[PDB]
């Protein structure tokens, strides 16, 4: 029991005309998994051969997240019509590793190691790179200091090699950044380039694959309780993909490549699909958008970003506060019937909503949890404040976020000053489900203050499902 899947949906939208997307088909995302996996090489290529570093880890992940705030080009996953071209994720990640990363430490020796290790490659960058008279004599002189303080005899303790390289990093920092920034730009622009032309050979391919089916590629403001996202576009005819059991998990082959997902997962793919799907009767297309579904998002991680919610915390949500639905989600990790979700293409055929910033409910009652990216969050709260006046209906979103104060994040800042909030708290840290610290902020207009009040008491019930 991870989910309730027979929660009906209190949320209310307008209905809307079916969406534009190309019906995914297996050869297609092989194709985009295919050129993904390139296009992290390329990145692995040019953080190795421009700055001497490895990508920084989930940077390319929540790279793929901020470009899709901006994206208006045509795929589900990579981006190609962005403004601005540079991503402000990427390079303030980038920037973070230059000299080096900086690596968790136990002992008094590694601390040791990871100072000097710093030290020598702030003097290899002014040795070897074009950098200011101002710039060369200030990093020169910060890491002779340091190499003579590592020259005395009487040694340190662990602390203090830490504190020391905590000082180094703060007098190199600004001069080693304005050396790297050019270089570090001309990453961020290059991967988005590479992205457009490999989302231009996808579209291509795919518009080509339904031509080849004969498919041809060319509504009201009244309200109504949510739906899936539907595709205006008539889907391909299923192609083969075999599935097997193997101690408990689903194998599902196509052309002899295998997607793997838990025999749990499966059957609640399986109920979701009953309860979302309309033009598949027979299941001839499931095992097909099954395999579309699992190799999509093992494309888009790549096999630390997101959190999960225990159980009890949806439970008490939902009993407390009249929850239905999930802002940020995916068919395998949704608590909920109906969500919203980063890949309308192929996750409506699950129960999605499709992406929540296109999402507009007028009325209802919400969780949201999104994944750790500031510019997403940023976004997010710009939506929900955008939502709750627009409507006189009621509307709430409980929202789960990390509780980043060194520096703050520009949507914490604002949900905290909002003329909406009506409680906020903070829970346990996000933890490893099986299947810092959290901020727990309230947004509610009058009419969602009204019905699903933050009392003493649902704020009890609430806490108590931690416990
Ligand atoms: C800890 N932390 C993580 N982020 C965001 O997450 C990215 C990676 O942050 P990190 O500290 O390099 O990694 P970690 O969170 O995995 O330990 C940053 O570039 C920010 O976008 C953060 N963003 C802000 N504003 N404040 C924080 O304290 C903070
Ligand atoms: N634009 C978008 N709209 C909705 N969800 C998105 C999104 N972009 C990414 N996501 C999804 O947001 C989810 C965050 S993890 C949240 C897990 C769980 N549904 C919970 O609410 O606790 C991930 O599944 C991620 O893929």
């Amino acid at each position: 029991v991870y989910w309730d899947l027979d929660i009906q949906t209190n949320a209310v939208i307008r209905e809307r005309a079916p969406a534009d997307h190309l019906p995914p088909h297996p050869e297609i995302e092989l194709q985009r998994a295919q050129l993904t996996t390139k296009l992290r090489q390329h990145y692995h290529e040019l953080c190795s051969q421009r700055e001497g570093i490895e990508p920084p880890r989930e940077s390319f992940n929540r790279w793929l997240l901020e470009r899709k705030v901006v994206d208006k080009g045509l795929d589900p996953l990579l981006p190609s019509e962005c403004d601005p071209v540079i991503s402000p994720s990427m390079f303030r990640e980038i920037m973070n590793d230059i000299p080096i990363r900086l690596s968790r430490i136990k002992y008094k020796e590694e601390a040791r190691k990871l100072l000097f290790k710093y030290a020598e490659a702030a003097k290899k960058m002014i040795d070897s790179r074009n950098v200011t008279p101002e710039s060369r004599k200030v990093v020169k002189w910060n890491v002779e200091d340091t190499m003579n303080w590592l020259r005395r005899d009487h040694s340190a303790s662990k602390e203090d090699y830490m504190d020391r390289l905590e000082n180094l990093r703060k007098q190199c920092g600004p001069h080693v950044a304005s050396v790297a920034k050019d270089s570090v730009e001309g990453i961020c622009s290059k991967i988005y380039h590479i992205s457009a032309e490999y989302v231009r050979r996808i579209r291509q391919a795919h518009l080509t694959l339904l031509k080849e089916c004969n498919i041809s590629v060319d509504v009201q403001d009244r309200l109504v309780y949510c739906y899936p996202v539907r595709l205006s576009i008539p889907a391909p005819p299923q192609t083969r993909v075999e599935l097997h059991f193997e101690n408990d998990i689903a194998c599902l082959r196509f052309k002899g490549e295998m997607v793997k997902v838990s025999r749990g997962h499966f059957n609640k793919l399986e109920l979701l699909y009953r309860y979302s799907c309309i033009d598949d009767p027979r299941f001839e297309k499931f095992l097909s958008r099954v395999w579309c579904l699992i190799k999509r998002y093992q494309v888009m991680f790549g096999s630390g970003l997101q959190g999960s919610l225990p159980v009890p915390v949806f439970e008490a949500l939902n009993k407390q506060f009249g929850v239905t639905f999930e802002c940020f989600a995916s068919p395998l990790n949704c608590y909920f019937k109906q969500f919203c979700s980063a890949f309308p293409d192929i996750d409506g055929f699950f129960g999605s909503r499709g992406p929540f910033l296109s999402f507009s409910p007028a009325s209802g009652s919400f969780e949201a949890n999104p994944p750790f990216c500031e510019e997403l969050m940023d976004a997010m709260v710009t939506h929900f404040e955008d939502l709750l006046g627009r409507s006189s209906e009621p509307l709430s979103f409980i929202i789960f976020v990390p509780e980043w104060r060194d520096p703050p994040t520009p949507a914490l800042t604002r949900m905290e000053a909002s003329r909406f909030r009506r409680h906020q708290m903070t829970v346990p840290a996000f933890e490893h489900e099986y299947r810092h610290g959290t901020a727990v902020i309230f947004l509610q207009n009058n009419a969602g203050f009204a019905k699903w009040e933050p009392t003493t008491e649902r704020i009890q019930e609430l806490l108590a499902a931690y416990k």
